[PDB]
């Protein structure tokens, strides 16, 4: 049994808390808590290489993506594994966030811990961009800047 | 090979860059970097547990310890692994870190990375003290406040 939490924030007047919890026997990790200061909407939310906070959320580097795969929705079976879709913020700029998931550890070699946690400006559109569109898509999502962000740490 | 970084943060005044970089056949680890606002002399160093910035410094626990040892200095065979003795701070505040580690590891099940350092008020005593100071000695060095703490993330 696991525990860690990221504590986002940025120059956007977004921030949160964000507990993930894997199970004993590791097979589900639940992923929760809440952003504010969010636009109504859907907000890009994946899980970035880096833990590196020196150039703000940018130092974050890309996606975790242990397995070189394309860029996809947390539901996909081709994805990123940082990737975690869109979280909602409602009219009052809270997002509250629950997401279980088979693809995100906080331990062995693919553990989330010591990565960065970014939430987006835009939505991501889980790698279905077309047209023009389809190279950044396929990268990133298309979801934008980088609003608030936080290193992934271990939780009692 | 192996990198990670910490960006030191509080309510003190106080800030830093801390990077950590182990080599290739991992026995050696080498912490660099600086911190500034400090008042001059010895600021105790340790990486603590829980890499939890939801309490300030406070969340990030007691000293990285594994093995289940007293506090010491980083030279001793008996210390917590995250006892990274003082830094030192001159007169302008700013203390120049450079530490050389067999225990400080970026890789495995003792890895730093995910938990926070953090930088104290006042000298660390290296598990040194006596009488009615030794209790508190050997749990943290007697190092008073944590000024300024990070969580050891991944960098490229
Ligand atoms: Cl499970
Ligand atoms: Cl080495
Ligand atoms: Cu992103
Ligand atoms: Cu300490
Ligand atoms: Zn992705
Ligand atoms: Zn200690």
């Amino acid at each position: 049994a696991r525990r860690a939490v990221a504590v986002l924030r940025g120059d956007a007047g977004v921030s949160g808390i964000i507990y993930f919890q894997q199970g004993s026997g590791g097979s589900i990790t639940t992923i929760s808590g809440s952003v504010s200061g969010l636009t109504p909407g859907l907000h890009g939310f994946h899980v970035h290489q880096y833990g590196d906070q020196t150039n703000g959320c940018t130092s974050a580097g890309d996606h975790y993506n242990p397995f070189g795969k394309t860029h996809g929705g947390p539901n996909d079976r081709i994805k990123h594994i940082g990737d975690l879709g869109n979280i909602v913020a409602g009219a009052n700029g809270v997002a509250e966030v629950y997401i279980n998931s088979y693809d995100i550890k906080l331990r062995g070699p693919l553990s989330v811990i010591g990565h960065s946690l970014v939430v987006h400006a835009n939505t991501d559109d889980l790698g279905q961009g077309t047209g023009n569109m389809r190279e950044e898509s396929l990268k990133t999502g298309n979801a934008g800047s980088r609003l608030a962000c936080g290193v992934i740490g271990i939780a009692a």
